[PDB]
């Protein structure tokens, strides 16, 4: 996937708050990435693909192989088993801890990036344009 090539910055966010509840994070942690506005840079080199995302909050970055499962490390401090896909051209970012899961699908939409973070009954929707 490379149409998601490029360097974003986010526009707007519903729910997002409720999400990381849902999630699990400590309201510390929500009260600052809450109001975070984060850029979100994408790269690709070969099979490998690099997705960082940077704000005063924390910076954070993941690099993966499409279907193959890593380790991961949140902003949140979860240790999570991550697994990411591309799926009619959707990438679908799944992670795993504890018995519990979450989805986060990245699409392409215009020109905006849109990202919806699934946990349980909750969904929040994320927007992202170029910078
Ligand atoms: O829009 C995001 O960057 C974003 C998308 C999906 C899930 C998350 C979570 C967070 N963000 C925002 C974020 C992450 C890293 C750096 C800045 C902002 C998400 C914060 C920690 C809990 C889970």
């Amino acid at each position: 996937c490379d149409a998601f090539v490029g360097t974003w910055k986010l526009v707007s966010s519903e729910n997002f708050d409720d999400y990381m509840k849902e999630v699990g994070v400590g309201f510390a942690t929500r009260k600052v990435a809450g109001m975070a506005k984060p850029n979100m840079i994408i790269s690709v080199n070969g099979d490998v693909i690099t997705i960082k995302s940077e704000s005063t909050f924390k910076n954070t970055e993941i690099s993966f192989i499409l279907g193959q499962e890593f380790d991961e490390v949140t902003a949140d401090d979860r240790k999570v088993k991550s697994t990411i896909t591309l799926d009619g051209g959707v990438l679908v970012h799944v992670q795993k801890w504890d018995g519990k899961s979450t989805t986060i699908k990245r699409k392409r939409e215009d020109d905006k990036l849109v990202v919806e973070c699934v946990m349980k009954g909750v969904t929040s929707t994320r927007v992202y344009e170029r910078a």
